C-alpha cells in the first residue's frame, strides 16, 4: 500500500483496502462492480446539506436524457450553472455515488450543478455518453430557465472519466460552435488511451486506481483502435489548433496517481495553445481524492474543494 | 528563457528578463541588488486598496523592531492575525516591495499581517533576523491587543526566505513552548542549505531564480558550515520527533523553480512527523510568483492567491 510521502489518513485508507482484499475490481461484472462503489461510498457518514435536488428529464440527442439538478438551498433567482460528468470508468458510478463531491462543488461555488444521467459502458460504447452529455449541455445553455439557471453563464466540471467527458464537451462545443463556455473544471481527468507514461509506470497499483482498472474501463468504452485515437476519445491527442480557444481550465492532478502525467500533460498543451490553465499538482494525494467519501475530511481535500467551489464561482460572475 | 510547459504570460516575463539583461543580481553590491527589486517592483499598476497600514515599534529580542500591520479596512473589533516574513534572498526586500503580496493575503483572509522588519544580510548574519522574528511573533501573541489584533489566533506566513522563516519561527516556538501557532503558510520556502536537488539541477538558469543566486543569499546569510546544519537554519534536517506538534502548514511550490523539491521535500518530512499539510505544486508557474508585481494578474497566480487567503482565513477562526 502506498508510497513515501502519502498524506496520513490517505496511507490509512489504502492500507485498509489492501487488508481484506476481495477480488480485484475489473474481475467483477459491471452490476456488481457498480455495487463495490455504491457500498463504499454509503460508509461513511457526510455532509450533504445546503442543496435542492430536483430530477429533469429532457428531450435531446433524439432520446430522453435524465438530470439532476443540484441548487444551493434557500435562493432566489437565475443561478449560474456548471454541467457534472461523473467518474467510475464509464462502467461504474451515477448520482448518488457522486453526491457529496456535486453537494461540496455546488456550496461552495454557489451555482448549479447539473448532473447528466449518460448511458453506462459496456451496455453503451462511445461515442454514446459523450454525444448525450454535449445534447444536454447544448440543452441547458438554450432552456436554462426552465431549471431556474442562466444558460449563458455555463461551466463543465467532471472527475476521472468525467474530467475527460468535460473536457471533450468543451471540445465538442467549439466544434459545435456552441454553447459559449465560462470554465472547465477537470479533476483528475482521463485524456488519453495509452498507459505509458511515468505516473503509469510508478503507481501501477497500490494506490486505489490501478492500470488494470485503467485497461479494463477503456475496453469497455470501446475496443475501436480508431475510435481511442480520436481527439473525443484521447484529447491529449488534439493539436494547438484543435485546442485554440477553448474556454479557461483548472486542473487539478494527485501525485499517486497513475493519470497525473497525462492531466498535466493536457494542461499544458491548452496552455500552449493560448487558452487559459491554472494546473495544480496535490502532493500526498491518491487519484480522485474528491469523489471519495471515505477521505472527504482529510484537510488537503477540503483544501482542493474549497478551490474547485471557489474557482467555479470566480468564472461564473455576472459580465 | 524559460521551458516547455511555462505559462504563457510567465514564459513573456522571462524573455523579457533575458532581452536587455543586465549584470547577474549576486554581481551587485547589496544596495544596488536591492534597488533592482525596487524598481521592478514599481514598474507595474497593482490593486493595493481594502488595507490600512500603520507601523509599530516594539521592543523585544532585547532591542526596537519595526513592524507594519496591515488591517483589513473599514473592520471592527479585534482580528485574528498573520505575522509576515519577507523573501528577498536576505540581502533583498523590505515592506514595500512586498506590499502587493501583503496586500492580496490580508484582503484575501480577512485578517491582520504584522511585517516584521528584520535585519537584512550581511549588515546581520543568521541567526539575528530569526531570532527578531521569533521576538516580534512572541510580541504580537502577548501584546496583540495593542495593535487591535487577537494574539491568540496567530499563524506564520512567508515567501521563500521568508518561507523558510515562518517555518524556522514554528520551530523556534515549539522549542520554547510558546506562542501558540494556528498555521504555517509557506510559499516557495527555502529549507536547505544544499544545492543538488533535481529541481536545482535543471532549473538552474533561465527561470528568475537561479541557482547562482541562491548559494550568493546563503554565504551573504551565513558561510558558518555548522550553522548551515542548524534546523533553524536547514529546516530540511530536522528529525521526525523534532518537527512532530508543529502548527498545520499549506506549502505552495512552483514547477519551475530551484526550491521547489526542497519546498515539497519539507512538506513530506512534515507529513511523516503527523503535521497536517496541505502541499501544491503550481505546474507552469517560476518561483514567487506571488510576490512578482508584473504576474499578479496571471490566472493562475490570482488562482493560487485566493487559496492563500481562503487557507489563512480557514485556520484563524473563532474555536
Ligand atoms: C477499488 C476498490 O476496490 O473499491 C474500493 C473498495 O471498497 O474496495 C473503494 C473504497 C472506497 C471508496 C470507493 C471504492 Cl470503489
Ligand atoms: C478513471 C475513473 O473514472 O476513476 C474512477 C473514479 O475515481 O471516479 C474510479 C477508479 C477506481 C475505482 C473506482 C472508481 Cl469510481
Ligand atoms: C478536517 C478539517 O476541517 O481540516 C480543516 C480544513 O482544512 O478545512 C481545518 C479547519 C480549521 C482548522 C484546522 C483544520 Cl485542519
Ligand atoms: C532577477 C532580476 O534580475 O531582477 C529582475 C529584473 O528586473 O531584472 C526582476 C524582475 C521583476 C521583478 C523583480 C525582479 Cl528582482
Ligand atoms: C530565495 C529568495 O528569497 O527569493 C527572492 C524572492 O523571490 O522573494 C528573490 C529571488 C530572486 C530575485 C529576487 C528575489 Cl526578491
Ligand atoms: C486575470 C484574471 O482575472 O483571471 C481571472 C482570475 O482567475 O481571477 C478571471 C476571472 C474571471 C473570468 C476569467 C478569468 Cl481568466
Amino acid at each position: 500500500s502506498g508510497s513515501p510521502g502519502v498524506e496520513q489518513h490517505t496511507q490509512a485508507f489504502l492500507e485498509a483496502l489492501e487488508q481484506g482484499g476481495g477480488k480485484p475490481l475489473e474481475q467483477l461484472s459491471p452490476k456488481d462492480a457498480r455495487a463495490v462503489l455504491t457500498g463504499a461510498q454509503a460508509s461513511v457518514k457526510v455532509d450533504l446539506s445546503g442543496i435542492e435536488v430536483k430530477e429533469r428529464t429532457i428531450q435531446a440527442n433524439g432520446q430522453s436524457i435524465k438530470l439532476q439538478v443540484v441548487r444551493p438551498a434557500n435562493v432566489k433567482g437565475e443561478l449560474p450553472v456548471f454541467m457534472f460528468f461523473h467518474g467510475g470508468g464509464w462502467v461504474l458510478g451515477d448520482f448518488p455515488t457522486h453526491q457529496r463531491l456535486i453537494r461540496d462543488l455546488v456550496v461552495g461555488s454557489g451555482a448549479v450543478a447539473v448532473y447528466v444521467d449518460y448511458t453506462p459502458s459496456p451496455e453503451s460504447h462511445y461515442p454514446t455518453a459523450i454525444n448525450q452529455a454535449y445534447a444536454a449541455t447544448q440543452w441547458v445553455a438554450e432552456h436554462g430557465k426552465e431549471i431556474g439557471v442562466d444558460g449563458k453563464r455555463l461551466a463543465v466540471a467532471g472527475n476521472a472519466v468525467g474530467g475527460n467527458m468535460a473536457a471533450v464537451v468543451a471540445l465538442k462545443a467549439k466544434e459545435a460552435g456552441t454553447p459559449a463556455l465560462r470554465f472547465q473544471l477537470l479533476l483528475h481527468p482521463v485524456t488519453d488511451a495509452s498507459f505509458e507514461t511515468a505516473s503509469y509506470k510508478q503507481f501501477a497499483d497500490g494506490h486505489f486506481l490501478t492500470t488494470g482498472m485503467m485497461k479494463w474501463f477503456w475496453d469497455n468504452y470501446t475496443t475501436d483502435a480508431k475510435a481511442r485515437e480520436q481527439i473525443y476519445a484521447s484529447p491529449l491527442r488534439a493539436s494547438s489548433e484543435q485546442l485554440k480557444g477553448l474556454p479557461p481550465a483548472l486542473v487539478q492532478t494527485a501525485e499517486f496517481d497513475v493519470l497525473r502525467d497525462e492531466g498535466e500533460a493536457y494542461a499544458r498543451k491548452l496552455n500552449a495553445a493560448g487558452v487559459t490553465v491554472t494546473s495544480v499538482r496535490y502532493n500526498g494525494m491518491i487519484h480522485d481524492y474528491g469523489l471519495l467519501n471515505p477521505l472527504s475530511q482529510v484537510p488537503a481535500v477540503k483544501a482542493a474543494m474549497r478551490q474547485a467551489g471557489t474557482e467555479l464561482k470566480v468564472h461564473l460572475q455576472l459580465e
